């Protein structure tokens, strides 16, 4: 496949620090060479430099929301810079709020595109929902079309306009969701496997319908958005909010390599690894090396193995 | 839901102390507030005084009958009185032999009770197939009705009457079950999903088949004896009898949620929870809390999220 | 059932030293003993001496081609007189290298053999594909009647003869395959569930295909190679070629519960437990423990317990 790397370091979605470093690690541990090492044709785009915003007082309860906003506008003219390019665009990040960004900045060449969202978290709150504020919790209640006109004119975010309908996202892997997350979720219908759907179904039949849900009317341009947290803490410990029962390794890389075998992936987003949260240098390494083989499975990387179109008995 | 917290320390069903001080870890974990966080009405019936039997030789090979039968007895008075008081009972104990009070207790108030006990063991050895003489091992033997002429009398259980019978009964994650239990397993033909039905079939449909087994010719008040045992001990470390290849923490939870579904949860059990075999202080959390979020699920905690009958959007 | 123990301290298939003493810890963990615990009647062939051959320089890339392919020789020949006093012979090895003689000398006796090959790896690289060279990745090469024809004259190999075809094999556990071992794999059209197909239809179900595979047509002998990389690192750590998203304990247990319930294995291998990569003397022990447990499956033992024709309730 032919991917568009856009490193982000940010972490004003949220309140630990050491996330912005996980474009860093990624890149370190080798992915991009790793990627290369496939049939791959891949096009570092650099790290995008996200300037201080020295002066973002919270508004209300959202916290740092005119640096948020930023780095999502910065964000989404490059993805759609790179979509642009005919290139997969692999937004390696730090917290989970770039979603804006990426999203956005993908529909406007790909109105059409369907979104897929591993996560732990709904990370559906308003800025009136949310009790945190923090904003890498927040990102899908920007991005729906129906939420718009409950969305509060908050300090960062007036280039936003709301790309994706309740009927083209999917979520898998939630266990843990706000009350008035779940209130959106039933009230406009959005399709979801929590972690229980998945413990009664299976990964392969949740994916299968996951799959005829987003792409049987037709065939789509799809987003994956993977925050590390949706697997379990066992896989990838260094990241700010995990919680158990999560997906495991392999769910992971199954629901990945299903992804990649539609050929409709357009979006990929690596989010919320965190660097400095492991507890030992082992964890750090287990969530990085976690992290590149969710990203390698997406672009061809089959566990049944892979070859090129040769004869190897020659 | 509504419940009737009832605290029973008692640990002479087993050889290894400790276990008396699960209902108190589980208090101090703060379970009592976390169910008044959801939906539920709760109302502690106190802590158990387990007066002391100092005369209670062994019975042939049992041990501690007397103390046994005693404890059950004063358990099955009070889960009586609370099932009286319109609230379903839940049983924070210490060892398993518990279970012949609580099932006890619960069928003289609901007579047509289904059971469902989630063990890694069938604890169904009478008091003369026992090899190891512990009564948490054998308390569904004094439970069954077609087994009601095999059992000895046993000094402290003249007052126990075999309240259920083997059609009433389903085992959930069995793996370590002596020759004898077998033997009466298949002999009365009882229903159960060993491991190797789990790993067959699925969570989902054990949790089919168990719930259309027990509520399918009619729907009746079911009873819940989990043993902290049937999960693994990744998960739940601090107990007397573990066994490698148990149910995982997501099938406990799906275990649960299913059964709180039914809206017929009228009788619970958690039982084996020790502090004092925790190998470290982390491992007796994770039983404890393990233990709480199992309890939770029973009574509404759902994974996908919750939410009350308001507008969350307002 | 009626066991043939063959001891194979053996290690020159691989470079790591060590895995030759596979058969003495799992000898010492008390496995002899244990099987005769069961219905099972065990005769111990002994541990086979592999004499050294000092003169064994590389033949091309292929390390220690004397001394594997003598090793094999004479287990084949060992296998034949075991199956040939009408008992199942049980393999405990060092390297899987050592397959090439155990299926040879199975399939003298039993030319109509099934072959299920649980492994991490497919193992079927050729001396001309294999790019490290080490032979325990190449047995599967060896011993296929198609790929007959493409293995060069190796010293030491003379005395084999391609005995299995390719749909004669099964494959269950991959998630580590070399580019022309895939070539091999779909061009030869071999049958095999990698963790994705595990991940997708289950256990049981891959459990269900897999012997109807090998059965559908008719009932044959069947030869278990059983490389404890197949199951997942936390379970087998002391191993030399691990592999991260392996088969569960409960899923290694079930094939091999599956496998004995067929009433067909006549051939089984305990592959690659090396105690000297263990970590720590609890990752030895585990790693051997879970190697026992897989083994008394094999010949019985079933989670869900067993007893003797007899009546326990008297
Ligand atoms: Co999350
Ligand atoms: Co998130
Ligand atoms: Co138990
Ligand atoms: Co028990
Ligand atoms: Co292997
Ligand atoms: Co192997």
């Amino acid at each position: 496949r032919t991917i568009g790397i856009i490193g982000a370091p940010f972490s004003k979605g949220q309140p630990r620090g050491g996330v912005e470093e996980g474009p860093t690690v990624l890149r370190k541990a080798g992915l991009l060479e790793k990627l290369k090492e496939q049939e791959c044709d891949v096009k570092d785009y650099g790290d995008l430099p996200f300037a201080d915003i020295p002066n973002d007082s919270p508004f209300q309860i959202v916290k740092n929301p005119r640096s948020v906003g930023k780095a999502s506008e910065q964000l989404a003219g490059k993805v759609a810079e790179v979509k642009k390019n005919g290139r997969i665009s692999l937004v390696l990040g730090g917290d989970h709020s770039l979603a804006i960004g990426s999203i956005s900045g993908h529909a406007r060449v790909h109105p059409d595109l369907g979104v897929i969202w591993v996560d732990a978290h709904t990370d559906i709150n308003t800025p009136l929902t949310t009790t945190s504020g923090n904003l890498h919790g927040q990102p899908v209640s920007f991005l729906l079309k129906e939420l718009k006109g409950k969305i509060p004119d908050v300090p960062g975010f007036s280039w936003v306009t709301p790309c994706i309908s309740a009927k083209d996202i999917v979520y898998i892997g939630l266990r843990d969701v706000d009350p008035g997350e779940h209130y959106i979720l039933k009230t406009l219908g959005i399709k979801y496997f929590s972690m229980t759907e998945v413990d009664r179904l299976g990964i392969g039949k949740v994916m299968e319908e996951t799959l005829s849900y987003l792409l049987g009317r037709k065939k789509r341009p799809i987003h994956l958005s993977f925050d590390v947290d949706g697997l379990d803490p066992s896989f990838t410990p260094a990241t700010g909010t995990p919680v158990v029962g999560g997906l495991t390794y392999r769910e992971g890389l199954y629901i990945t390599e299903e992804i990649y075998k539609t050929g409709l992936l357009s979006g990929l987003d690596i989010m919320e690894v965190n660097p400095s949260l492991g507890k030992t240098p082992e964890e750090v390494t287990r969530t990085v090396n976690t992290a590149v083989a969710i990203t390698l499975a997406c672009f061809g990387l089959a566990r049944e193995g892979n070859h090129k179109p040769i004869d190897y008995l020659n």
